[PDB]
């Protein structure tokens, strides 16, 4: 073990969750690799690649759950592993790893903006838009469309149990966008007057299925039933290599639904389940809006391939 | 030319003292009965037009109500049929009182009988999903279980007013295991649901179901999962009109007045009471006279309340 | 039969008078005169004068639908009376009476249909229509006159261009019109709230026979979940089926499509087919707007039975 | 000394004709743009791979900007440039790079020249003797599939839809009739009525979206909808360079007088607005296969064509962008 | 007070000397005819009282028989109408006797009639895929062919009892081209099938069809390929209840006893007799009175067997 | 200059002496391995020629088979990359030999791996339905059962050859509770099925599955009931062909109706015994290969990345 202090610190903040959010986390791990590369005591082209992998394993293990973390690492390590086994020199390999990370970081910092741009192109003047939860990426599409002078109205679903809809209603209204706040159970009733559906995603599966706050799949279902164009705004680093459509089907604190004081006063045979997400089938989603462009759900695997060097080779860049 | 025994009820109905689909329809019937058990009518002619007022009276107390005009249509139809065919005082006065009593009884045993029919469609081990707080739907659940059927109910929260808490506590008290979830979880758990049993506010001539907001979403994913879906609704909830192709409630029902004051002026809170569930998303409707296909609603209107295409209320010109 | 009966039949055969309503009313009028002017001295002798009277009108244009219905309406009621041991005068009365009743109702049909349909039109509704249906237009004018702000998308309706007539007519009343070629029906179904069309005839199951193009529109309306209404008088309901033997209605003159001049400029191996109608399955029709009220398509048979005494098993009222 | 103009005159000349529209058609344009890049590579006076590559990118940029509405144009550019960008980045020298580019363009032009014939053959594999085929508008690719099947000895009858407002069906009817193919001319409204006696639907395309959706003349989607309703095998004949990386339109209202002649329309109350959309969008689910010069593929493989043929991927720049 | 002949026919239906939807229906009806033709009653009320007794006894032989209750409903419905309208002994006796004859004659022309109605929907050059061995369905094919139509029939094996072999030879006998294949080949050959014609054991109140296992599978792929799917069934096979949302035959039908003895005990050979085909997967039902949409099944229960939202059968108090 | 053992195995293969997807594959790979291990070439160029000739000799034996050519592509594609890159004689031999060995090893542990991956997607209590007799499919269930996961398996008879009996008996042995039911009952029991797992005779470039007749019907109903459906198949079963835009293989009619009984049937009757069903990729959630689970529409990527196939290129042993 010969990893820099910088790296060890970043992983500490990640492992303890001092750094949260797909974007910030990914940006952090990429930057950690960048540090291990800039300030490295190495001397040969193998000692460097070795310690580079040493670092990536640590960062990786801070949170098995974290979705964007593994990808930021794969992004930087795949290009590195390719330049490496290409016979590249020491100072040569270092350069590769630094620009890969720096390019990742920059790309990520601009992620929310570019997604907004790409999604706004699919937003028309007079469009009534329905959304769910509190998604920065989705909100960025609506905001950009409004800043382009497009006259839109956003139907915000409450999003029980944590009510993320309130934050979304207030945030959107703050920019001056007309908002209609509604209970989740009303998504179908108003799908009849919705032109576009724009939601975010915790992660995307290899089949292009969408993992997001419960209710999401319900909205997508009725949107599909009404031929309402449905877009999912998500960064490339949220694309996941495994299946979840029939492999997962995370349970959260039951008290999020029924308050502690209230829950204890309830019968014993009544059980409160509070599932965090549901899985939206690829067929219920028209396109996924990423920082690199709009793509169809089933193109998810191409993203995993082109971006993070994924393949059934089933071996992580920092592995062998 | 109306008895106080009538306006006696109309008042409470018009003022909400007598509230409930069942009770309101029964009182309306009872009213039309008294005017037939305490009336000073010479012959059948002064008698009939004497009730057309009693019916029209109650009819205008709450045009909004659904079970209100059906109760009236029930008796009055069987009255105008005999009347027209020709009848005297004690001839028509009879068919009237007779019908009113039947309806009233048929109603008192409604929830009981609906549970009966519904239970027959419930199997041991059936996981059941429901919405809002329907006595009709709950009766079905409570009967299957009281027949020795091992059922487990998934109760949806049912925002904005949380009728789910009521349904959850009530069912658990009967000793029925309950699983409480937010409305948004309806699709997620539809995968492990066997039967969907919900109530109704009203039913349309096409067999469409008008019920608390969210009901159509559940029915939509039930159909997506080929889950047998039943709507427990008594005959007098059948409307002779179309609703497919809107009743906004108090916005503070969703966001409290004190909290809603803070919110920006460009944020409106919409609180629709119901949504409309298409007949194709409902397998059968459980009435107190049997189980029927949704689109059979038009037949119930004809048989039960004497509805015909070229129509005119049975208590008018 | 008398003379008036005969002089009306020719004005029907020679089609010197047409229009679902006009001929129906005229057919009923004839039977009325036969009743009002018959010199029959016997009841059974009178019943025979009516049967022959009707048989004569019926044979003028079997193809016509309203005709046999006007006769059925009047004759079914006459036949019933007769079988109850009704006298010469009671039957004459029953007939004359039924005839005038049918005539009156037919006279108020367009108006009543207009009223019934307008109740199903909301302020701000975009309505797509096809051909030039007096019944459909009546629904639109009536809604507009109730103060409802509507915009009507009028389909061109080749080959005879009825859309032009409808566009000019609706626009003349102040109703904003969008005129499009038939091929754009799907394209604009996305901004349509309601579809209102007429019918040449309705089948025993609620299937609609109307001007070529109608079924395509209804097809895409079903695809977009757009409330579809057919405006049609009760006497347009036929006891025939479309689920059984394959029946394709009249083929019209090719020159309606390609004029004679242009047509002799074409290669001989090109045939110009010009079907008048197509069939809309009852599954693509939400409601039919009749002068007696709104009904689901599967109630069509109820109209035939209760209104025209038709019976799957029974015979024609003026037969035997 | 090595004095010379960066972009060669031939390129500016070809670009001119495409800009002035002197050159038209998805094939001809794509062919001319590719040929320009070929000439640039054949006549460059550069003396080092870097300068050459730079001039190459200048050439493409000029061509790309002639018509941002022409769909085949940028794909001809991507085909040649993507392959040049690869050779270039891989450290190839002037000679090697010139060859790669010149060879790619020749390859692209040859494939385009043979595209109609090949689409014709791929489409015919799916046509059977006695088949009743329904078409729309006037598509050379689609017509090619029909003439090819008819020439393989397969008797077919073609139901030609009128295709208003511009009446392209008349052109299609006369043309098919001329090759000796029996034709049934019909109004657009009759599509569903005759879909029951139809075996195959073969239409063309103006462009194909990333999702495999089809952009074609108004009415195409309607026909496809009723074909699906009836399970009639539906094929869209389209060259690879018509595949686009965008969604839906990727951008059209034509002149009202195309539908209602001016002399008659000046007679109509302003109260009536004549809407004449050029295209409609056909969902990939109403299309069984797309017939390409490289073969038959399902609609959702459109993204594979973009990648393999035009080195397309989720990048921020085009192969000729710095 | 039932007459000898009624107890005789009743016993044969109970011990099954009389089997089959048709024979059981015509027999039950004939029994009612006899009770009415030989009744020794002299009072209209005593007579009707007998008819109900005789009907109750006939109805209890094979409770689960489909057409049995309907044969009784047809006759007894027209009987309760005449009676309740105030008919005299002679008149009621005539109505019942007339209603039974009508039903029996109708049932005897059923196959012929169904065949004719179905054939109208069979174009020349059509390819038909069938299942099991249904006289009704085979009647449609035999008829179309007899009308001079060139059609080919694809016959599915129909495990476990190979009823397909019977249908094949039979059809072949008439000189109809036949294609025999395993059930599993349903979908693979759907692509070449113009129309699907199959029989039915019974039809539900929703228009769902109950028939030999596999029927619903064929109907599913048929709708997948949008092929016209017809179900040939007699009106008396329509039942007032819902099944969708059955009988388990002996495993020996699948794996012979001789061999099933070998197999490990941790294996179970399930052999259901029927499956439930959703009305959505069937276009029309071919009846002896006409071609109807599955959803029009309720109009047949009403129009033919006087079925309504009542609680009692025409022979019950 | 084709080595002895090469013409040797190419004989066993063309003579059906050797049969099976895996076996004929590994065997074909091996052949190329010996050709490389015992070649008498002076330089690379002449050696490659020998390799390209030994390959074309194995290929021409059954030019329509599926596993075989994928075995050849696996080794030959890797050899061409080397050769093209300027690989010297010994190097190229090394690449060839080590590629044949990867292919053979990977192929020997194919079933274990597939069962290992498929098992990850099988939950405790799950009811699995299958068709025909698939070692790969069976391997998944067995692995799940041996994982402690309580599972029942509905086995479909699978006429006309009754492969269901074999599968029912086999799964029984491992101690797995089986439910035998005729083909016609697939839908009736899909209502209680949690997962569908079947095999494949091959996979097309578009992800469509070619398998024993009746396979498409089951996937059809499984799509209707939203039951997670899985197809277990070796990567070398992917075939660079399309079914999109005739009969695959008509088997002897006697498997359906015996000669003794058929001989008595009239001319009018004609029995058709298709061997395969074509299952659309839309009715298949994932394919289970020795390298992991993949969506059907990714079949083209397996052909490209595993066997180096590309529509615009020629087989690695051509020219
Ligand atoms: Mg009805
Ligand atoms: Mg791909």
């Amino acid at each position: 073990m010969a990893v820099v202090k910088e790296v060890l610190e970043i992983a500490e903040k990640i492992k303890n969750m001092e750094i949260r959010g797909a974007g910030k986390i990914a940006r952090s791990a990429a930057y950690a690799l960048q540090l291990q590369a800039e300030k490295s005591k190495a001397t040969n082209v193998d000692e460097f690649w070795k310690e580079m992998k040493q670092a990536a394993k640590i960062l990786f293990e801070t949170r098995p759950t974290a979705v964007s973390l593994p990808n930021a690492l794969r992004y930087v390590m795949h290009r590195g592993k390719i330049a490496y086994s290409s016979g590249a020199d020491l100072e040569q390999l270092r350069f590769v790893i630094i620009n890969a990370a720096k390019e990742f970081i920059h790309n990520s910092e601009k992620a929310l903006e570019r997604i907004g741009e790409f999604g706004a192109k699919r937003i028309e003047d007079g469009d009534v838009i329905m959304t769910h939860c509190h998604s920065k990426a989705a909100i960025s599409v609506m905001k950009t469309a409004w800043e382009q002078g497009k006259d839109i109205k956003v139907i915000v679903t409450e999003t029980r149990p944590k009510w993320q809809g309130k934050i979304t209603a207030k945030e959107l209204a703050s920019y001056g966008i007309p908002v209609i706040y509604v209970v989740d159970s009303a998504a179908r009733h108003y799908m009849k007057m919705t032109d576009k559906v724009v939601m975010g995603a915790d992660s995307i599966t290899v089949n292009g299925a969408v993992i997001n706050k419960i209710g999401t799949a319900l909205i997508a279902l009725t949107a599909k039933e009404h031929r309402v164009w449905t877009m999912i705004a998500a960064e490339t680093y949220k694309f996941h290599p495994e299946t979840m459509l029939g492999q997962l089907v995370e349970m959260r604190d039951p008290t999020e639904v029924i308050p502690e004081d209230e829950l204890k006063t309830w019968p014993k045979n009544i059980e409160v389940w509070n599932p965090a997400f549901d899985v939206t089938p690829p067929e219920y989603v028209d396109v996924i809006i990423t920082e690199r462009g709009i793509i169809p759900p089933y193109a998810a695997i191409d993203i995993l391939r082109e971006e993070f060097g994924w393949a059934l080779k089933y071996t992580e860049p920092w592995e062998d």
